[PDB]
């Protein structure tokens, strides 16, 4: 009973999260792994400065209200060339990774290890935070509130 969570610097206060390194974290799920990094889903305005301090993907993620990637430089198979914060028009499917957004971050770039899950509750699954940097914290818990996620 085990959960990846894979991690990016931080921009302005808002990463990427995947769980278990690929597309699989639905809309409530990703408010709950948000609320677990005392963080909440970023706006559109708040991803927008982000990438102005350098955030960048190439992965679809939750915003508050849309699904998107920041897009720094122009890559033909990262939102299909674009640059700025790419908006997902259409898909079928409803999983995808999150981004978080947490206010006690550093103003820029941050890109230090994440150390810690604050905000998760008691529960029986191993979870695992994995840095870019191979860096790794765990604890026995749970973050997911809704039985559908789960
Ligand atoms: C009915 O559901 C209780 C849930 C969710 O708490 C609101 N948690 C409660 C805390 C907890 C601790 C260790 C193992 C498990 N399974 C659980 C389950
Ligand atoms: C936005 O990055 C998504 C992808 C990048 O694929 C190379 N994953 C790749 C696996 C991984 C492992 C640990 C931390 C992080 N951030 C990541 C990022």
């Amino acid at each position: 009973n085990q959960i990846d969570l894979n991690v990016t610097c931080r921009y302005a206060g808002v990463f990427h999260v995947e769980k278990n390194g690929r597309y699989s974290i639905s809309r409530t799920e990703a408010a709950d792994l948000c609320q677990a990094f005392n963080s909440t889903l970023p706006t559109m305005d708040q991803m927008k400065l982000a990438l102005s301090k350098g955030f960048e993907t190439c992965r679809y993620g939750f915003i508050e209200g849309n699904v998107v990637i920041p897009r720094i430089h122009p890559n033909a198979i990262c939102a299909a060339n674009h640059t700025g914060v790419y908006i997902l028009v259409t898909s079928n499917t409803s999983h995808y990774d999150t981004y978080c957004f947490n206010a006690s971050a550093p103003p820029e770039e941050d890109c230090t290890s994440v150390t810690d899950l604050p905000n998760s509750f008691d529960g029986p699954v191993t979870i695992t935070i994995v840095n870019r940097d191979g860096t790794r914290y765990s604890k026995k818990g749970e973050y997911r509130t809704h039985q559908e996620d789960i």
